């Protein structure tokens, strides 16, 4: 007692670590601050002596994370982080159109450096295309050197006579290749039927391909009930078949009918017949309400039913009476 005296356990400061570390130190004794790995201080290693006072003098020690290389710039991308600071970890991602030469991430190191090391963005770019079979390309520009970049696109068209299957157009995608491809195939048709009461016109050769074209028509009793022209599909038939269907004789001499939803006279609107089709609606009274109805009629391959209440005046037309 009196020189009888002892260090206390000396402080824990602040990302440090101290040798030996005991409970009490006779004076004397030595003990060795250090920083712990991956942290750096003003001066580095305190040591000290317990003196014979017991206690332990004033310790400049302040140990703060080694700082890896700024990397907060990521040319064509992007750089997610807190601080560039051990023990953090930061992420990277490309803008669109480049992709990621390199790891995802990386960590400060206690050595004081990135693990792995920082990648690059890079261009992504796809080979020159494939030309399918039975095919030539007309859309296409290399803007990187031979090579397409990602969004490019190339457009095929056929032979004459051959019928793409698939999308004509390939874009360079993400990934460096590019998008499916379509096939060109060969497609033959058969000869189309010339129509009764009508003719048909194609030209004069051996066989019909794909996008050949066949022009129909009628006589003049009849009209077609489908398309004038139709053309060879890629699936081996035709857009259509028409056929020549018969007008009808204007049903009655005279009476007001609906044609479209608009009221018209049948005798003029329909003074050379009805084409096979054609359909309108006749007016009909309510004998017991005192009100007017219509009902419907079809021109059908010559024929059309006048329907059953209708009754044809040389009181007033159905057409004259207010609504039901
Ligand atoms: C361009 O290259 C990419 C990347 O390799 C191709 O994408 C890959 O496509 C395959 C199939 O489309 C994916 O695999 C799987 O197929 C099975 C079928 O058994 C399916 O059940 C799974 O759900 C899965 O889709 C593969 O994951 C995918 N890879 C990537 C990274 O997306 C792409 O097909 C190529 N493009 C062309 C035109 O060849
Ligand atoms: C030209 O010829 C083709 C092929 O022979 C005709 O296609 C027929 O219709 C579809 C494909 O277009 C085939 O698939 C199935 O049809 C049913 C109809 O109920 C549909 O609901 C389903 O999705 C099913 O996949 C069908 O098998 C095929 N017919 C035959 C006999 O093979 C096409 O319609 C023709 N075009 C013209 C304008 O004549
Ligand atoms: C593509 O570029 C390479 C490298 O410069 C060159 O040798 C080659 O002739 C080019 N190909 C075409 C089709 O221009
Ligand atoms: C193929 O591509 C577009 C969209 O990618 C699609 O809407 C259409 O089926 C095709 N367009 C053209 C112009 O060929």
């Amino acid at each position: 007692d009196g020189k009888g005296r002892t260090c206390p356990k000396p402080d824990d400061l602040p990302f440090s670590t101290v040798v030996p570390l005991k409970t009490f130190y006779e004076p004397g004794e030595e003990i060795t601050y250090s920083c712990k790995p991956g942290y750096v201080s003003r001066g580095g290693m305190r040591k000290f002596i317990c003196p014979l006072t017991g206690l332990w003098p004033i310790n400049t020690l302040k140990c703060t994370p080694r700082v890896c290389p700024f990397a907060g710039i990521l040319e064509n991308g992007a750089v997610r982080y807190t601080t560039f600071e051990y023990p953090n970890t930061i992420s990277f991602s490309c803008n669109t159109g480049f992709y990621l030469n390199g790891a995802d991430s990386a960590k400060c190191t206690e050595e004081g450096k990135w693990s792995p090391e920082l990648p690059v963005c890079a261009p992504i770019i796809c080979p020159p295309p494939s030309i399918p079979t039975f095919a030539t390309l007309r859309v296409y520009k290399p803007s990187a050197g031979n090579n397409s970049l990602y969004r490019d696109t190339a457009v095929f068209e056929c032979l004459p006579q051959h019928a793409m299957f698939g999308n004509d157009t390939i874009t360079c995608t993400t990934h460096g290749n590019w998008t499916k491809l379509p096939e060109c195939r060969e497609v033959k048709c058969p000869f189309p039927s010339r129509p009764d009461n009508g003719f048909v016109n194609y030209p004069a050769k051996p066989t019909l391909y794909y996008k050949d074209k066949a022009t129909f028509g009628c006589h003049d009793g009849y009209s077609l009930d489908g398309p004038e022209e139709i053309e060879c599909t890629k699936l081996g038939n035709w857009s259509a078949m028409p056929s020549c269907k018969a007008s009808c004789k204007v049903p009655v001499k005279k009476a007001t009918v609906v044609y479209q939803g608009e009221r018209v006279k049948i005798q003029e609107k329909f003074k050379n017949g009805m084409l096979h089709g054609d359909k309108v609606s006749f007016f009909c009274k309510n004998k017991e309400k005192k009100c007017s109805y219509t009902e419907d009629a079809q021109c059908i391959d010559g024929t059309i039913e006048v329907p059953k209440c209708f009754k044809e005046h040389s009181k007033t037309d159905a057409s004259d009476v207010k609504p039901c």
